[PDB]
């Protein structure tokens, strides 16, 4: 068996930064994990990989004539603690839909049997700005059985978290994805565990970590890296270590509560 | 005439306080302006409508039947000095194309003539985390000559103004879709202003107006005003004036010149 999760959350809260430490700490514990990025920025792999980013299977499929002349060594490229890293892509702005090359992307990874028994966990990195094409596809088609929010005490990231929540429950009726858990992505705001931790209950999950917000982020990701190899001491690396923890030992997987705005509007409110 | 703008950034970035702030101004001036909601969020209104949102064309045509049934005064609302409000809608999460209303929102409009001779703006409210399928439809099908994009120091917002940028560039031979600008929104930190003034250059466009963070925004939206509305003295009223005043004289009106990622990294590397 292997364990399919996805990171979903709005555009910049850190779901690439978050997923890429937490599957560093898993391959620490020793976890075999891949990540499928499916998100057309296409850096949701660079820190496992100490790249810029990863050519994507939308841009090798088109220098090859078709995703068939590719081949899964290919695609696939291994960075720290032997991590699998593959990168969807999308079309340009502007140009078709721009979840269109998840869709081809995990096509063709369960087609070229990159699911090896071998593998513990998959993780897909999803843009969740929107819940739509591609991007609900790991939900509309059972891909990722277990949803992780990034989100935080911004009102917005509160939002996207109860957008792909509706998400879920659309889906409620085939398959089996559920959501897994909150992940809050710190601002340095008082209260925010608390606050998070309220709309987790208020959903029906649990807030699974609090990650502080800590610069070492910032000096591990200029040199390419995951803090976790970057400074493996760090107080930050430890706080991975903990969040990967959880959600291996994680076993509440529901079909969450939406709430409403007024809902949202009062826990930010209380907690001031 | 009437100059049609379009008001696009990542999510949370600011492009509905910051819209209906501007929009206020303008009335205030004198102006007659229409806004519409571009965004499924569907709270781009609610500032000049002192309200908690709108209700959505897509909304109000599934309960009339079509949305031929409905008539333009049904859906416009007007509110402070006058600004009239609208919002698309769009489908729910995981159902459909996220962008669906805001063609549907448009072409509406169009057809029951709101587009009067005597409004001078109409700003458009989109989405800009993806550019594709309704969000596209302003540049796409030339509906918003003047783009303007909200966004800041953060990686993630000055990525999104790339994208976009992006998307002007594809649709540059047709139509009149151009950048008009990039509105910095302020987080706080050293050096922002010129670190947008940077980018801005780069694209080839301007930094119209660097708008400061300040917290007499929320206590203005807790009461469901702009801050033009709610403390017509405050210093923040006075930066959305000139921003307004700035727009109002703009004469830049550009094809973009996307820049790479290395040219962004090294833009935040550099402003430290
Ligand atoms: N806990 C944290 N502390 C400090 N910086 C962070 C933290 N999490 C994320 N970041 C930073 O926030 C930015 C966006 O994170 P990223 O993971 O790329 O977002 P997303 O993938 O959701 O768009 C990155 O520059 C990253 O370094
Ligand atoms: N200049 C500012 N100062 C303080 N708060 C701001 C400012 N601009 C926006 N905000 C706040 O940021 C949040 C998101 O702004 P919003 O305009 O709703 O973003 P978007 O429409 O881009 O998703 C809102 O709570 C708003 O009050
Ligand atoms: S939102 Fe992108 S294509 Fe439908
Ligand atoms: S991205 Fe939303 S439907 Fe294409
Ligand atoms: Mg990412
Ligand atoms: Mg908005």
């Amino acid at each position: 068996a292997m364990r399919q999760c996805a990171i979903y959350g709005k555009g910049g809260i850190g779901k690439s930064t978050t997923t890429q430490n937490l599957v560093a700490a898993l391959a620490e514990m020793g976890k075999k994990v891949m990540i499928v990025g499916c998100d057309p920025k296409a850096d949701s792999t660079r820190l496992i990989l100490h790249s810029k980013a990863q050519n994507t299977i939308m841009e090798m499929a088109a220098e090859a004539g078709t995703v068939e002349d590719l081949e899964l060594e290919d695609v696939l490229k291994a960075g720290y603690g032997g991590v699998k890293c593959v990168e969807s892509g999308g079309p340009e702005p502007g140009v078709g839909c721009a979840g269109r090359g998840v869709i081809t992307a995990i096509n063709f990874l369960e087609e070229e049997g990159a699911y090896e028994d071998d593998l513990d966990f998959v993780f897909y990195d999803v843009l969740g700005d929107v819940v739509c094409g591609g991007f609900a596809m790991p939900i509309r088609e059972n891909k990722a059985q277990e949803i992780y929010i990034v989100c935080s005490g911004e009102m917005m990231a509160m939002y996207a978290a109860n957008n792909i929540s509706k998400g879920i429950v659309k889906y409620a009726n085939s398959g089996s994805v559920r959501l897994g858990g909150l992940i809050c992505n710190s601002r340095n705001t008082d209260r925010e565990d608390e606050l998070i931790i309220a709309l987790a209950n208020k959903l029906g999950t649990q807030m699974i970590h609090f990650v502080p917000r800590d610069n070492v982020v910032q000096r591990a990701e200029i040199r390419r890296m995951t803090v976790i190899e970057y400074d493996p001491k760090a107080k930050q690396a430890d706080e991975y270590r903990a969040l990967a923890r959880k959600v291996v030992d994680n076993k509440l997987l529901v079909i969450p509560n939406p709430i409403t705005m007024d809902e949202l509007e009062e826990l930010l409110m209380e907690f001031g």
